[PDB]
This record gives structure tokens, C-alpha cells and sequence, in this order.
């Protein structure tokens, strides 16, 4: 029995979620030219309200952002227009939805934006070349100056902003799967020598300083963050990782924050550097709401959850498999399995 994901869970004084099952981000490069939400978009999220809250696809804060196609932005007044038609078609039907704010750092290809560079903690290159399209090699970026990030804070700021007159309910900010906040986090991407490199405390700044930017504009109840202190994704491990989080969490409690939720795939799988999985080091480091996610099942995110290794469930690929995946649960039916192949289709 799931009884559990089902319960009423108030995040906080602001919002209170019908249930404990979150809609993951999930990029699904399907946004205009001009990077606005279509009415394909609309429909995509609102058949999928009954979810506790949904969190929306990663979300571009500018263009020197972009680093997949067809992605969606909420820095140009028509993309503000675009996603308010879906905040407004998730909430006339009875959910909840946060905005994911995205820069992609290092992981930014120029074809995306004019040929401009691309920006990160540090000088350090990833390997290979953008998935899905044909021969864009990633590029050695240009280590970000100290006017370039308060450029990005005030950039993540109006993004936030934005977010509010779109309608939506708040901000997930995206500091997980190796993009912009989590290169500054990790010393595989961050080799910087100033304020904002070498130290957890001076890697941890920018993190900080986004949050705050945005809490300053939106308020605590309305921001989220989500981390990966576990490397994996664009993103070459370092023991020293480590103890940049073990500094980052407390100061991320100061915040009160809406969540705070995991980004990686397995959740099963343990990383020496952390001691076992990413969620139980954070839970044995962050003491207020956890949105776990990665491979779980509603039986096994049923019991974690009775277990209080996290308090929410974040429902990624089963959610693309199943519009009606909430109901299905509900209802002891069968789930269908995903499969890459279901990306090329919105439904
Ligand atoms: C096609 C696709 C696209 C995305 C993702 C995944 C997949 C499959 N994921 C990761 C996602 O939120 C989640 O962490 C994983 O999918 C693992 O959860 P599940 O096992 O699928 O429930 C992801 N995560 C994120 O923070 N922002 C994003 O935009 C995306 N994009
Ligand atoms: C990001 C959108 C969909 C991407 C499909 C490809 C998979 C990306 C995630 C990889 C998960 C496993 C990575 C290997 C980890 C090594 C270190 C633990």
C-alpha cells in the first residue's frame, strides 16, 4: 500500500500540495523558435495536474543559456505570455507548478546563440558534443569574470521575476546535474583563485548568492533548489567535493526554502564520496523538506518516505510512460515501462 503518497503536505505557510508525487523536470526540446511554450506544451502539463506539484522542463534564465534545442526560455515578454497559458491550464485544473530556472554553463553551445561564448566557473572544457544534433562539439569556455556573475545573479533574479508574472506558483533553481551552479560546486569545473573558487565557502558563493537574489525577489515559500553532490552527469568526481556540500547544506537551512531535491537518475546507487546515496548524505546533512527521485517506484518511494529518508517524490520517466500516472497509482493499474523512444512524442 501507497496510502502515504497520497497524504496532504504543506511545504510551507504558502502552498500546500494535494499529494506527496512531484512531476520531475524533464526537458523535452519541443518549445518555438522562439524558445515560447506551445499550446502542444499546455496541454502536455495540464493532463498532468494531479501530481502534487509539477516542475517544469529546465527553463533558460537568457540566451548565452541554451545548450539543446527548442528549449524554453522566460526572459522575453512573449515567453512570460507562453507560460502563463500553462500555468493557468495547470491551475483551472487543480495543480500546482514551479518553474525550473536553468543556465547551462560550460554545457551552452554557441549554434544556440549567435556564435557568443560560453561561460562557466572555469576554463575546462567537457568532452564530446551536444546529443541530438549533428556535430555540435562543446567548446572551451570562457572563465566567467566577477561582473559576468553579478550579471548572471541579476539575470537569475529577473528570471524569477518573470516566473511570478507567468503565473507560476515558484522557482526551482537548478543547481544539479553539472549546469552553471553546480560547476561552481564541484572542482572538476571550479579551478577558480578568487572569491568564488577554492574554499566550500568561496565555491559554495554563487549558489548562495543566486538563492538569495531570488528569495529577495519572490520570497522563501517560493523557491526550491535542487543539487547533485554526487557527480555524474557532465561531470568528473572529486573526493574533495564532498566537504563543499557538508557547508552548503546548514546554509541552505538558513533559507527555509520550499524543498530542497536530488538530481540524479538511480538513487539506489551509492557514492564513495559520499558515504552511500546522494539523498540519505543529504538527509544526514539538510533537516527540512527533501524531495527524493531516481528509479523509485511508488512502492519503494511509499516506504522511503515511511522511513523518512525524504518527504516527497519526484516521478521523472514514469511520468512521460504514464500522462495519468497519479490515477494509475491511485487505482492499483498497470504501469507502462518508459522507453526512449516515448520522447519523440509529446503526450
Ligand atoms: C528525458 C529527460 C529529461 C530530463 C531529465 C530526465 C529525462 C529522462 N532530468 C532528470 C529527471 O528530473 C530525473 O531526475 C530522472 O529522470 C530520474 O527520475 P526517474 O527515474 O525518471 O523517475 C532532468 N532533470 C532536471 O533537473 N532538469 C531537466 O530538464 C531534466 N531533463
Ligand atoms: C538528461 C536528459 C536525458 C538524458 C539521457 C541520457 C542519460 C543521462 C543521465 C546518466 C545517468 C548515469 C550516469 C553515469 C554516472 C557515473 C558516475 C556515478
Amino acid at each position: 500500500s501507497v496510502e502515504n503518497l497520497f497524504d496532504t503536505y504543506k511545504l510551507n505557510d504558502t502552498i500546500t500540495l494535494k499529494n506527496r508525487i512531484l512531476m520531475a523536470p524533464l526537458t523535452r526540446c519541443m518549445a518555438d523558435a522562439n524558445l515560447v511554450p506551445t499550446d502542444d506544451m499546455v496541454a502536455y502539463y495540464a493532463r498532468r495536474a494531479e501530481a502534487g506539484l509539477i516542475i517544469s522542463e529546465a527553463t533558460i534564465i537568457r540566451p548565452d543559456a541554451q545548450g539543446y534545442p527548442n528549449t524554453p526560455g522566460i526572459f522575453t515578454q512573449a515567453q512570460i505570455a507562453g507560460w502563463r497559458k500553462v500555468t493557468d491550464a495547470v491551475h483551472a485544473n487543480g495543480g500546482k507548478i514551479f518553474v525550473q530556472l536553468w543556465h547551462t554553463g560550460r554545457v551552452a553551445h554557441p549554434h544556440f546563440f549567435g556564435g557568443g561564448d560560453v561561460l562557466a566557473p572555469s576554463a575546462q572544457k567537457i568532452e564530446g558534443s551536444v546529443p541530438r544534433m549533428r556535430e555540435l562539439t562543446y567548446v572551451t569556455p570562457k572563465a566567467v569574470t566577477v561582473e559576468d556573475i553579478q550579471g548572471l545573479v541579476r539575470d537569475y533574479a529577473k528570471a524569477a521575476e518573470n516566473v511570478i508574472e507567468a503565473g507560476f506558483d515558484g522557482v526551482e533553481i537548478h543547481g544539479a546535474n553539472g549546469y552553471l551552479i553546480d560547476q561552481f560546486l564541484h572542482h572538476d569545473s571550479n579551478r577558480r583563485t578568487d572569491e568564488y573558487g577554492g574554499t566550500p565557502v568561496n565555491m559554495s558563493r554563487f549558489a548562495l548568492e543566486v538563492v538569495d537574489a531570488i528569495i529577495a525577489r519572490i520570497g522563501h515559500d517560493r523557491t526550491g533548489l535542487r543539487i547533485s553532490p554526487g557527480a555524474y552527469f557532465n561531470m568528473a568526481s572529486d573526493s574533495r567535493d564532498r566537504v563543499v556540500f557538508d557547508y552548503l547544506l546548514p546554509e541552505l537551512e538558513k533559507r527555509d526554502l520550499a524543498f530542497v531535491h536530488i538530481g540524479i537518475f538511480d538513487d539506489s546507487i551509492e557514492f564513495d564520496y559520499l558515504g552511500g546515496t546522494a539523498s540519505s548524505y543529504v538527509r544526514a546533512h539538510y533537516g527540512k523538506t527533501l524531495v527524493g527521485v531516481g528509479s523509485y517506484s511508488a512502492e519503494t518511494a511509499s516506504k522511503a518516505i515511511a522511513e523518512d529518508k525524504f518527504d516527497l517524490i519526484a516521478i521523472g520517466r514514469p511520468f512521460i510512460a504514464n500522462p495519468d500516472y497519479v490515477a494509475k497509482v491511485r487505482n492499483s493499474e498497470e504501469l507502462v515501462a518508459y522507453s526512449d523512444e516515448m520522447l519523440a512524442s509529446l503526450i
